[PDB]
């Protein structure tokens, strides 16, 4: 459903919340069949062990079983230079600000990697923080930080929107 | 008891197995302590995490438990490459070689600290593993693989000798 959404922010979410459902599957995919390091793995989740893997395993096999395209959305917020906010315990709601619509449906800071981010941030997918923001500061707690990485929102949206792409 | 071990080396088990008794002391008290990341916790544990802590803990308050002083001390082998083996299985027991009696009673590899090495193996302690020898390896191991260090012999061997001594 649709809050305070005008015709045109309609369709980018409708945009946004498909390529956010792909974002999703292929990750999980990915993750299901990649069980050692990989170069897009380690980037994001730091060193590859198990644990941590199965923890990101956990995190997008329930985010795979959300259906994004009915999630209820709220464009009220008008704020230029914010992108997107949810509960953690509010599942399936997001709200969407200014900086959400300049943003470009797929890429790297994306609408659609925006809906994992904050997807990931419900409770039941797997209630991960904002320890740190961007990629710059996502690498660098991937690097020195890996159980806080597999539990930050941004690593989770830069690992499914692989762009610059790795295997 | 002592099984094909001269006098020198019931008396030099005896200062070992106490000292090996009072590195596992002062390790389990440090970890019923310390609940949050401590540079001598993460150089040989890696991230500080509560599971990882508590297992730990778990292997410590069990070694604690047990009387060095009463193992079986077996001095029969002579294999000056090695210094010493047990099975996890046959708790109790210690097959001291060679290399051990070269050892320093207390320090870096030492016969106390071979002793709470070898403890660790035993399964009613924790059942640790080999996956890492050498402080180079148990370090780089702590800090790749976290689960794997708290579950390495070397890495709570080091743990406890403390040396160089860390906060
Ligand atoms: C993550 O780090 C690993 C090295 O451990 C590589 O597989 C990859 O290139 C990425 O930098
Ligand atoms: C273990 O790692 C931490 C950094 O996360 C340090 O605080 C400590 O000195 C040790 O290297
Ligand atoms: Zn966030
Ligand atoms: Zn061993």
């Amino acid at each position: 459903t649709y809050n305070g959404c005008s015709s045109s922010e309609q369709s980018a979410l409708a945009a946004a919340a498909s390529a956010a459902q792909s974002y999703v599957a292929e990750s999980l995919s990915y993750l299901q069949t990649h069980t050692a390091a990989t170069p897009r793995y380690t980037t994001w989740f730091g060193s590859y062990i198990s644990s941590r893997h199965s923890t990101v395993l956990q995190h997008y096999t329930d985010m795979n079983s959300n259906d994004f395209s009915s999630y209820s959305f709220d464009c009220t917020c008008t704020a230029a230079g914010t992108f997107a906010y949810v509960y953690p315990n509010r599942f399936g709601t997001v709200y969407l600000c200014g900086a959400f619509w300049k943003a470009p449906t797929t890429g790297t800071d994306s609408q659609a990697g925006t809906l994992v981010h904050e997807s990931s941030h419900f409770t039941r997918n797997g209630g991960t923080k904002d320890y740190a923001y961007g990629q710059a500061a996502a690498k660098s707690l991937a690097t020195m930080d890996p159980d806080k990485a597999v539990m930050n929102a941004d690593n989770h949206e830069y690992f499914s929107e692989n762009n610059p792409a790795q295997s």
